[PDB]
């Protein structure tokens, strides 16, 4: 798993990237009240929002992620923290249901997706894992994204190259991270997007834009966000059975 050689450098990064804060708002935004949920946090990471969810009283939160080394730092996290997560070492793409929740977020799964193919295979586990009136929270890589306009390692993601892979994108990218982190992601265009949603039977969707707000641009000099609005690297997504 890419991530094996990553571990604590993406925590790091997560603390100085000037993206960080803008996806978190805006996924907690698109999440929503919480109270008494049941929520499934796929390609956990550490453990980060599956952790916040519980503490904005989730009633039970299980994340599943297919690095070992991540899935042992976010079950040291949920030790040191006195927290009741259970952490599932898997590949998304290929994984058994482990149940339906009520609700599944997805920061930064399906961009990893490495075919259309799996792409595909990831939408229909969610669904899967979905109540039939619960919902999909997703953060993805903005399919108009592209590295000539502009890229984004003044936010802390430094995008390396684009070739064509598949019917969509490959990058190579780096964290902004002393040092820096190394990492592949893919970029599937918004019809796949909304073909994979639609074929996994959700009925209802829709694109979320960052919430990048006025106190980000008050706090940087004119136009350092316009490369973030102009070529944005991320997107919001929210679907329904
Ligand atoms: N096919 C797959 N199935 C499950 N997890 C995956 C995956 N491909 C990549 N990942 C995981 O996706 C994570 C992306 S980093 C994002 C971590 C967390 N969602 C957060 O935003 O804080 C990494 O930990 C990586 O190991």
């Amino acid at each position: 798993a890419r991530f094996d050689s990553i571990g604590g450098l993406f925590e790091d990064f997560t603390q100085s990237a000037a993206q960080r804060a803008i996806e978190v708002r805006t996924i907690f935004h698109m999440i929503g009240d919480v109270s008494g949920k049941s929520v499934l946090d796929l390609a956990c990471g550490f453990g980060f929002f599956g952790r916040e969810i519980y503490r904005r009283g989730a009633a039970k939160v299980v994340g599943v992620d297919i690095s070992e080394k991540m899935i042992e730092l976010a079950r040291e996290e949920s030790r040191k923290y006195g927290d009741p997560l259970e952490f599932h070492v898997r590949d998304v793409a290929n994984m058994e249901p482990l149940g339906q929740f009520d609700l599944v977020n997805a920061a930064w799964l399906f961009n990893y997706a490495d075919s259309v193919e799996n792409l595909r295979k990831m939408f229909k586990v969610v669904r899967a894992s979905l109540k039939p009136d619960g919902k999909l929270v997703a953060y993805t890589v903005d399919p108009d994204f592209s590295l000539a306009k502009g890229n984004f390692a003044k936010y802390g993601v430094n995008v390396l190259n684009e070739r064509a892979w598949g019917p969509g994108y490959r990058h190579d990218a780096e964290f902004v991270t002393d040092p820096p982190s190394q990492f592949s992601f893919y970029r599937w265009s918004r019809a796949d997007y909304e073909s994979a949603i639609a074929d996994a039977g959700f009925s209802h969707f829709e694109w979320q834009k960052p919430l990048l707000e006025a106190d980000d641009i008050a706090t940087h000099p004119p136009g350092f966000w316009d490369v973030f609005q102009n070529n944005c690297l991320q997107t919001g997504l929210v679907c329904k059975p």
